[PDB]
């Protein structure tokens, strides 16, 4: 009605990029010789990937839309990308994945943030 | 560490069972005759159950728990069982099968409200 | 080890693509006047989506690899896309939406299959 | 019609539990100091939780019901259950939690096969 169709596009893909991003991130951590040191990292992926399939699914129906639904995923959704985003951002230095993967956690955060914002 | 540890094996098991009841729920509408006027109750039962299934998920998680993600999930969570149940409720006459959703859903709902209290 | 990177790689993009488009398309089937006659088309795009997101998510794992595991997701992926496919390219004709989701579900069946073939 | 309804139901119930189970058992392994030895069950839990999720879901849905969809479904979990079953049962004399997940595995191999040779 008053929503960014935009907005919501780039939102759904952002959150399936994120997703596989955070999937792969776990994955590549569990393989890393310093996977003990990044624990919190593997399950902040394992997390933001639930979180964002989810989000995905529910943005991309229409029928029947409520805002009081969308908003609360939204904000959850962006709420583990930050946290994501910061605890990838702390391994960039010990791997590349981790680099990559803290970029799409940011970029999906502003994505959701955008859409938020627009109610 | 001040969580209350059945609160949260409660939550789990309830967005299991609120998760399938929503999935289960979502296909006995679309198999009714009324499916035409059942629309919202498919869809938020949808959001629903891909909403419980993240949130079982990430509440099952220990590891580097975060407050601010497992609030903001259990927030989300809470949101679409409230919805999903009104929806339910509104179709609870029309079939059994929607009584038993709604149950569901207001039983999820009060399990992620209860455990959201204790932060 | 002998599998091709970029196969796998297609294959993870085509899955995720294939379960946005069967969310959106099941949504957009719920959407029409004619969705009483559209109810196999939304259930198959259902489980289109759940194989898809759960094929992707194997597939982004290299970690303790297992070809048996790997072989068996994406048969019952090719499967899917192409029970999918078939029940959307029959509503192709109702609905502009149905013939763009039977393409992504052909695409993704033949990127199953194509990988599968590689073992 | 020539379906078994209880083996379905019972079918339904293990893949949640067993998804719950091995979601649990991955974050499990994740905080044990073996953590490096346990990265072959970490990763094959976190599938286990993927395809038994969408078992669950795709049983749960009788609308336009595909017995091809659902057996190539059914076939994926039994595979996956059997390498994440014996996967936990390697662990078990590590941590008591990959004993439990190891038998939630070994059922739901044996709920998945029982509904599979019904058809
Ligand atoms: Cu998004
Ligand atoms: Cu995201
Ligand atoms: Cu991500
Ligand atoms: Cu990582
Ligand atoms: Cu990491
Ligand atoms: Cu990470
Ligand atoms: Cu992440
Ligand atoms: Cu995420
Ligand atoms: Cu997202
Ligand atoms: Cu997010
Ligand atoms: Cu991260
Ligand atoms: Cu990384
Ligand atoms: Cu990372
Ligand atoms: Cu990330
Ligand atoms: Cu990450
Ligand atoms: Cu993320
Ligand atoms: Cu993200
Ligand atoms: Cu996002
Ligand atoms: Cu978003
Ligand atoms: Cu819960
Ligand atoms: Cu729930
Ligand atoms: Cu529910
Ligand atoms: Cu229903
Ligand atoms: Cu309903
Ligand atoms: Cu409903
Ligand atoms: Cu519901
Ligand atoms: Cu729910
Ligand atoms: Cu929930
Ligand atoms: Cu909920
Ligand atoms: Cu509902
Ligand atoms: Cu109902
Ligand atoms: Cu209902
Ligand atoms: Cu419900
Ligand atoms: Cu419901
Ligand atoms: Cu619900
Ligand atoms: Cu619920
Ligand atoms: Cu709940
Ligand atoms: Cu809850
Ligand atoms: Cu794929
Ligand atoms: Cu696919
Ligand atoms: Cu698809
Ligand atoms: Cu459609
Ligand atoms: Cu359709
Ligand atoms: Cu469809
Ligand atoms: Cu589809
Ligand atoms: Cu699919
Ligand atoms: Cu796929
Ligand atoms: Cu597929
Ligand atoms: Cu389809
Ligand atoms: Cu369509
Ligand atoms: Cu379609
Ligand atoms: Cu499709
Ligand atoms: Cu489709
Ligand atoms: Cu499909
Ligand atoms: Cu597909
Ligand atoms: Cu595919
Ligand atoms: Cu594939
Ligand atoms: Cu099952
Ligand atoms: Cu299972
Ligand atoms: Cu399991
Ligand atoms: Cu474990
Ligand atoms: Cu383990
Ligand atoms: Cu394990
Ligand atoms: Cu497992
Ligand atoms: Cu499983
Ligand atoms: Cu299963
Ligand atoms: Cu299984
Ligand atoms: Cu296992
Ligand atoms: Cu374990
Ligand atoms: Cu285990
Ligand atoms: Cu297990
Ligand atoms: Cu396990
Ligand atoms: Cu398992
Ligand atoms: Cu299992
Ligand atoms: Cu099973
Ligand atoms: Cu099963």
């Amino acid at each position: 009605g008053g929503v960014d169709r935009e907005a919501m596009a780039r939102c759904i893909e952002e959150c399936l990029r994120c997703a596989q991003a955070c999937t792969a991130c776990a994955d590549a951590c569990l393989s890393e010789p310093t996977v003990a040191d990044l624990t919190k990292c593997i399950r902040t992926d394992m997390d933001c990937a639930d979180v964002c399939t989810a989000t995905a699914a529910v943005l991309s129906r229409h029928t029947g839309y409520d805002a009081n639904v969308t908003r609360a995923v939204l904000q959850a959704c962006a709420t583990v990308c930050a946290a994501c985003g910061d605890e990838c951002a702390r391994a960039a230095g010990m791997a590349e994945h981790c680099r990559v993967c803290a970029e799409a956690c940011r970029s999906c955060e502003q994505a959701c943030q955008e859409l938020l914002a627009g109610l």
